[PDB]
């Protein structure tokens, strides 16, 4: 059950009251992950439903589901009783505050065997302990989080959440040195539960970030559950309340220093600030840049999303040069990876950028340039950024177990090259890093673009 100083903050009657509860918990050495995830999940569950003076409020209504101590305490007790009842700590000797792999596996198995047998893996709003207790449903990373929360409930202070850019697992033991898979990844893959992440680090997949993944402390685990808030009511509509809650909570974490080592949280906060700026706060650009700095400082500059977030912002704001520079930087990070069979999410992002986002942005620039009959299409550095993007993709492909490029990429390459005049392309002086680009260096800058030669080269077996 809950401590006395946890109870006095209830009932929660607004967003600010939730924020106050997080502020109180984050002031402790062990914020209570269970309590906090239960609260977020309760609030999400009830806010993420569709639902002379005007007959109805003319701007609609905002809502809050009051959260009574009696409701939240009961859910909390059900979780802690289930985990405590299922794990007998006397059977798992525990010297030095290090958990054994056997204990971690047992706690993992308790969570996993509790889950409903059939539900869509990509279902919204099943990320929190609320969903686990009240619906026995958790999404992939929600399983990992729940394992960590269960470990906290058992007093296992060394078990922590590990995150890549697309997967989650647990770390434990003397220095966070041990690792265990506890959940599934993607669709129709074969599961590795109970295994270490060593094969994934060695393979140099994006999915394991070559070992430069996030090893959370308790305050970062709080930051994760905040990032996991899902404001979506449906495809075309968001809860403003849940956007505000996530935004306010991320500022609280930011002020406390808890996003220092969390690039993706800083991108998420930048995106929210663009949508609804908070008076007196840093602008979105400052925050995207802080996320890149965090990745450079703590993660060897081996993350992709810090640069994708920045590129997205520039793209949405029609800053053609800056967007291309940021995508060039994303490719410069990916080139030092091998493309592996569970990296499909970042393949999809590169694909989309090369075959949809860049072509649209350059088409918009071309309309601007026509109307004015300087443009980014007249800037050789823009062209050089486009080339660096493709060069990094070709270099990513090199030595990978799955090919990346195929004929479907070639038509959009040719069209994007053609957006820049010969005289502009010919100003550049660059030595490519990939074999594929080196083998067409003359074609890329020739006055007449030879599509079929560029296609052959781009699709050559690497
Ligand atoms: C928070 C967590 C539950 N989420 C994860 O996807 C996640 C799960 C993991 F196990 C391990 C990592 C995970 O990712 C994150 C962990 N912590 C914070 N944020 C995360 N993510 C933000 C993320 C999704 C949204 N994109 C948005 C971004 C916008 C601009 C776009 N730029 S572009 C392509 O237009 O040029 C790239 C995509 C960034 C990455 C994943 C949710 C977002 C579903």
């Amino acid at each position: 059950g809950l401590k006395t100083a946890q109870k006095t903050l209830f009932p929660l009657r607004s967003i600010d009251d939730v924020v106050r509860l997080f502020a109180a918990e984050l002031g402790r050495e062990e914020p209570d992950l269970v309590l906090l995830s239960l609260v977020l999940g309760f609030v999400e569950h009830f806010l993420a439903v569709n639902r002379s003076p005007a007959p109805d409020p003319p701007g609609g209504l905002t809502y809050f589901p009051v959260a009574d101590l009696s409701i939240i305490a009961a859910l909390y007790a059900r979780f802690t009783a289930q985990i405590r009842g299922a794990v007998d700590l006397s059977l798992y000797p525990r010297e030095g505050g290090v958990s054994s792999r056997e204990l971690v596996k047992k706690v993992s198995d308790v969570i996993w065997n509790s889950l409903s047998r059939s539900y869509f893996k990509d279902r919204a709003h099943i990320q929190s302990l609320f969903s686990f207790i009240t619906g026995t449903k958790l999404d992939s990373s929600g399983v990992a989080f729940a394992v960590v929360g269960a470990c906290q409930a058992l007093g296992l202070r060394d078990v922590h959440l590990a995150l890549s850019e697309d997967h989650a697992w647990v770390v434990f033991g003397p220095n966070g040195e041990q690792t265990a898979e506890v959940t599934w990844h993607g669709k129709g893959n074969e599961d590795r539960r109970g295994q270490t992440v060593n094969a994934g680090v060695a393979e140099r997949s994006w999915l394991y970030l070559k070992g430069s993944y996030m090893r959370c402390d308790r305050k970062m685990e709080v930051a994760f559950m905040v990032c996991a808030i899902n404001p979506s009511i449906d495809l075309h509509t968001d809860s403003l309340e849940l956007l505000q809650l996530q935004q306010k909570l991320l500022w609280l974490l930011y002020d406390l220093g808890h996003l220092e080592r969390y690039p993706m949280a800083l991108g998420n906060l930048a995106d929210l600030e663009e949508l609804e700026p908070t008076p007196g706060r840093p602008d979105p650009l400052t925050l995207y840049h802080k996320g890149i700095a965090s990745a450079k400082t703590y993660y060897r500059d081996e993350h992709i999303y810090p640069y994708m977030y920045l590129a997205g912002y520039h793209c949405r704001n029609r800053n053609v040069r800056e967007a291309l520079q940021a995508w060039a930087d994303t490719a410069t990070v990916i080139q030092d990876y091998n493309y592996c069979r569970e990296d499909e999410e970042i393949y999809k992002e590169f694909f989309e950028v090369a075959n949809d986002v860049i072509p649209n942005l350059l088409k918009e620039a071309a309309s601007l340039l026509e109307a004015g009959e300087g443009s980014a299409l007249q800037d050789p550095e823009c062209f050089a950024h486009l080339l660096r993007f493709y060069d990094g993709i070709c270099k990513w492909e090199e030595g990978s177990p799955t090919p990346v490029l195929h004929v479907g990429w070639a038509t959009f390459l040719v069209q994007s090259l053609g957006r820049f005049e010969g005289q502009v392309r010919q100003k550049v002086r660059i030595t490519f890093q990939s074999e594929k680009m080196k083998g067409m260096k003359e074609l890329l800058v020739a006055t007449k673009i030879n599509s079929s030669a560029i296609k052959l080269q781009l699709t050559a077996q690497s």
